[PDB]
């Protein structure tokens, strides 16, 4: 009925309550944690496909309650008269269709509840577009182009999601069947080695097989494979005008233009599923802006990413005969460096791990304060490099999952039967 | 039942059998993940005792390839009598041994557990008395350093019996420097050890009052009042730390000790509680230079490494702190390599550890990690581990942590 928790480098004790609220499994038993099982946990709030009324009917009220709770209704004429409604339409369509207000709500909570997001400082500030009008995968690259050209906004990023229609029998999802919005193609070589972003090898290789004309570099921008109402994906280029790139250079390197290294500004996340009410948003594409770390250390040099560590150590003059010279770390420092001095040169918008990982304290406490927790992910909070010289290596978090939120979900391409 | 792990970077996947034989809580549920939070929530009696101490034994003689046999029937036979009689019982030496380096074997929060099977254990259970501790623990001190080419031990006083008698070593580790809080609130030395500073002080030791003096051992026998003793000073190997191309590095006047001993931890073997057992390996390089050295609260020193590299400190997004860290670890590692006192790297650390991980699911069915502790504190993703998916569950024997001394003791002096 209380848990708290401990900063260790303020002594900052908050007293947790929220969880109680929460309602699926974790992976973790009082035997056994699973705390960095990027996977752990099964358990879904809704069966299968079509649900019965008993079983989607509570999680609509459970929803439906919890956000006339937040207007300081509940039991009000108009809460009453939705649960009614909500019960009718169940009744006669075997699913439910959520107000605008209902669906900007769950939308934000969603983000505020994704307790691997060190960025949710920011989570009430979300523009929501409805596409849930949409019906074809032409209309789909309208709404996203729309997001993609809102939400750059030449630069001073704008966070947004874009919500397409729910699924319904699980035969007429909409889905993006890209990871996100934007990323970069990655090309098998016939030696063996890879060109361009290896983690994009499989669903390039499905665009090319689709009809896609590669140009076969290093930062090709990947084609929209976009899929409405079940029906077979289909290919669009997005306006390279909307597809806003830094090139990447040092304040001090003058050579580390040459290496001719680039990224994209915006991060834009378009696999994953938004649950609201038990009902399900296969295809939600949101985005907002980055931490430098994410390109600077992720993206650029994970060992199965474009792993730059080696050549910029070369042009470096570092010794790499032996881990211990910590010619790795001393490269990275320098990537990261020229990451977000190449972004703020070029006023884009873009938060370094200090500022964001500050920030995150600060939002952990207000929500303490006006809410009685936050769901936090420790192994996700912490960023990818320096770790305890941030403020969130030493502070300790709960992480429990509450609904509204962003699920995963199966690639389509393992599912899809093709027509 | 079978839980699989996957390495997200070598697709690699690794099935877990071993967590089916734990039975102590990690501090989660099935709604609540609290994997990051440091401590999550004494005197057995016979009935408590007796299903403990046959759990071990079964163990034991299981990995010695004589479960079942007359040794074995006789030896639970053994243990039981005595538990009967006398409400506690005592390992055999072979035992002691297996039981130390399976404690270590478990240790969830240990990435340096490659080594677990080479580990001198000293049985120091014939002893009475402080002095007797002080010569136990200088003898441990002397073969662990060997002149620089470190070696793992652990010394193991006597058990728990009524918790009225208790053997603790009131340091936290062998070898630590003090702290002292300044009238001007500023701290000399560490800050860490002010509070621990301050009592041996009043016990009646003379500081020199230096930003590295090494503390005085603090020894309880028997659970009387604790007594000082000074380490012969010949031998604490230290290393002055400097920098391979920063001259001016040495300036700094830093240095640290060679031997990491931690020494407030409690030892569980078979249900016997072991109050007093101080173990020493060697050290991981960030521990020094990224944690004792870089932490705000430790000695924080990247204020004074950025300054003398020129660095831009206005702006977080020069990412000047970042820069400052890796060269403190370049010279706290250059610095141990140069005078030949054994220390490793992070990157070869986690390496090792990845291997270790393997070859324990290999042969024993899983190996307990803690994800949250085995990462290092800095370039995160950059070492094997951070690509590990890894799971978190209590084997004994086990390391415990325990009360400080200090805040249980109950003095008997006038
Ligand atoms: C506005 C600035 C934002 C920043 C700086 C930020 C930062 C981050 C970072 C660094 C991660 C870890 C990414 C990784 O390692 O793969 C993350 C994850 C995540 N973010 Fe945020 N974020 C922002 C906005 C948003 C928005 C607008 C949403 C949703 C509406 C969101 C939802 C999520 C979710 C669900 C995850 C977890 C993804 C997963 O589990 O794979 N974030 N965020
Ligand atoms: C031989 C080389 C060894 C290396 C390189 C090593 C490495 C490490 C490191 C880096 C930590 C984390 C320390 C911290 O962040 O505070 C740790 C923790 C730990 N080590 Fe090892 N270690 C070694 C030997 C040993 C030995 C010999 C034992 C016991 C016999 C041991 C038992 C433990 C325990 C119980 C912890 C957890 C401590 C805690 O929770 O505070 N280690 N080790
Ligand atoms: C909105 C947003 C802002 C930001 N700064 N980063 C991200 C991200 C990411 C990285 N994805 C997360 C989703 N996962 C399925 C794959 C990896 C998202
Ligand atoms: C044997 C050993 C080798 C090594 N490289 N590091 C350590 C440590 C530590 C840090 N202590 C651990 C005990 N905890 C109570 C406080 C913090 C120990
Ligand atoms: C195994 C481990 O959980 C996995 O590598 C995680 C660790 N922490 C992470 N943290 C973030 N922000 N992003 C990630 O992709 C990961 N990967
Ligand atoms: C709050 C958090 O659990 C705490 O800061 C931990 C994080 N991981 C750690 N990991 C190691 N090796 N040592 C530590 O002291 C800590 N501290
Ligand atoms: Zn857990």
């Amino acid at each position: 009925r209380f848990l708290k928790v401990k900063n260790w480098e303020t002594e900052v004790v908050l007293t947790d309550t929220l969880h109680l609220k929460s309602t699926l499994e974790t992976g973790c038993t009082e035997y056994i944690c699973m705390g960095s099982i990027m996977h752990p946990s099964q358990h879904a709030r809704r069966p299968e496909d079509v649900a019965t009324k008993d079983q989607l009917f509570p999680l609509a009220k459970e929803f439906i309650d919890q956000y006339y709770s937040s207007i300081k209704r509940f039991g009000s004429k108009a809460h009453m008269e939705r649960l009614e409604e909500v019960n009718k339409e169940i009744d006669t369509t075997s699913t439910y269709q959520l107000k605008d207000t209902e669906l900007i709500y769950g939308a934000k909570h969603a983000w505020r509840n994704a307790s691997r997001c060190v960025g949710r400082i920011q989570w009430s500030k979300l523009q929501v577009f409805d596409a849930r009008d949409c019906t074809t995968a032409h209309g789909m690259f309208n709404y996203i182009c729309n997001h993609v050209k809102y939400a750059t906004n030449k630069g001073n990023l704008r966070s947004a999601i874009t919500i397409f229609p729910q699924r319904t029998d699980g035969k007429h999802d909409f889905r993006v069947w890209n990871s996100q919005l934007i990323r970069y193609a990655g090309y098998k070589q016939p030696d063996g080695s890879t060109l361009g972003d290896p983690a994009n090898v499989q669903f390039t290789e499905i665009c090319i097989q689709q009809g896609w004309k590669p140009p076969r570099g290093r930062f090709d921008v990947l084609p929209l494979l976009l899929q409405a109402n079940g029906n077979d994906p289909e290919l669009f280029q997005i306006p390279p005008e909307l597809v806003l790139e830094v090139p990447i250079r040092h304040p001090k390197f003058e050579w580390f233009k040459d290496l001719g290294l680039k990224w994209y500004g915006l991060p834009a996340v378009s696999n994953m599923l938004l649950e609201i009410g038990g009902l399900e948003f296969s295809a939600c594409p949101f985005s907002g802006w980055y931490m430098g770390t994410e390109i600077g250390v992720r993206d650029y040099c994970d060992n199965s990413r474009y792993n730059i560590l080696e050549e910029v150590a070369k042009k470096m003059n570092l010794d790499m005969r032996k881990t211990s010279s910590l010619w790795k770390d001393q490269a990275l420092v320098e990537i990261n460096i020229a990451v977000l001095y190449s972004f703020q040169s070029d006023k884009v918008t873009i938060v370094d791990h200090h500022s964001a990982t500050e920030s995150f304290i600060k939002h952990m406490e207000n929500e303490y304060r006006c809410r009685g927790g936050c769901p936090a992910d420790w192994v996700w909070i912490v960023p990818p490099m320096s770790g305890s010289i941030t403020p969130v290596f030493h502070q300790e978090m709960l992480n429990y999952r509450l609904t509204p939120s962003f699920e995963y979900q199966p690639d389509p391409w393992n599912t899809h039967v093709w027509k």
